[PDB]
């Protein structure tokens, strides 16, 4: 069998080749697995940016601030990226990362509602300051990619504060892979309106065994590198540690 070093070698090359700086932590039960090129990014605190939709989720949907088919309408108004310009459910904006619809959610939970959840959650360091609107993308909320990978860790068994069924509705809002027999769930984050970029890939692998394994990828984006960097070093980790 292969060494410790050499799974460390080859996934901090996976960010080395990417020419950014990035930590993924894995987490097997109760252990926590640190890899990549910068390490002591895994206690660092960072805005959660889209990662933060699968607690805007959570809370919406216990909180009857809308339900798993109701139909969020496109305003009319142009949006960053055209396939935002339609009609969708929280589901699949959670798919295609629809900012909109979830700063709609988070508009009718309402500031006061939100905070509460927010804390009672125990969600990173908690604060959402006083725009219910943006503050997963721009502050002042923030979470470390360890506090991250035990989010999806609660979430995956079911152990956050809310209903089972909203938990379940939640995680099927997020398979975004399978490969061999394994179900990966994740959510992805880029949080642009900040400097530097952050970039996030937050979940965990169902094996065929019904065993999962949480991580969250955590790495620095610049301005022109693409998105999918986020799923291709993830994939390629979780696949050299034979987790997929």
């Amino acid at each position: 069998h292969i060494s410790s070093q050499q799974h460390e070698k080859a996934i901090k090359s996976y960010f080395d080749e990417a020419q950014t700086q990035g930590v993924i932590i894995i987490k097997e039960g109760k252990n926590l697995s640190t890899y990549g090129n910068a390490l002591a990014r895994a206690n660092k605190e960072y805005v959660p940016a889209s990662t933060f939709k699968m607690l805007n989720a959570l809370i919406g949907l216990e909180n009857h601030k809308a339900t798993t088919n109701e139909i969020f309408k496109w305003d009319g108004k142009k949006r960053t990226y055209p396939m935002w310009e339609k009609d969708m459910t929280l589901g699949e904006a959670m798919a295609l990362s629809a900012v909109p619809v979830y700063q709609e959610l988070a508009r009718r939970t309402g500031l006061e509602l939100m905070q509460k959840e927010v804390k009672r959650v125990n969600f990173g360091n908690t604060n959402i300051g006083t725009q219910v609107d943006n503050f997963w993308l721009v502050g002042p909320l923030k979470i470390t990619p360890v506090q991250e990978v035990n989010f999806a860790d609660d979430l995956a068994h079911n152990r956050l504060p809310f209903k089972l069924e909203t938990q379940e509705e939640v995680k099927k809002m997020l398979l975004i892979k399978e490969v061999n027999g394994s179900k990966i769930y994740a959510k992805s984050g880029w949080g642009m309106g900040v400097t530097p970029q952050v970039g996030w890939l937050t979940g965990w692998v169902e094996q065929a065994n019904g065993k999962k394994i949480p991580f969250s990828l955590n790495l620095e984006m610049k301005e022109g590198m693409s998105g999918s960097i986020r799923n291709e070093i993830t994939y390629k980790s979780l696949e050299n540690l034979g987790i997929i």
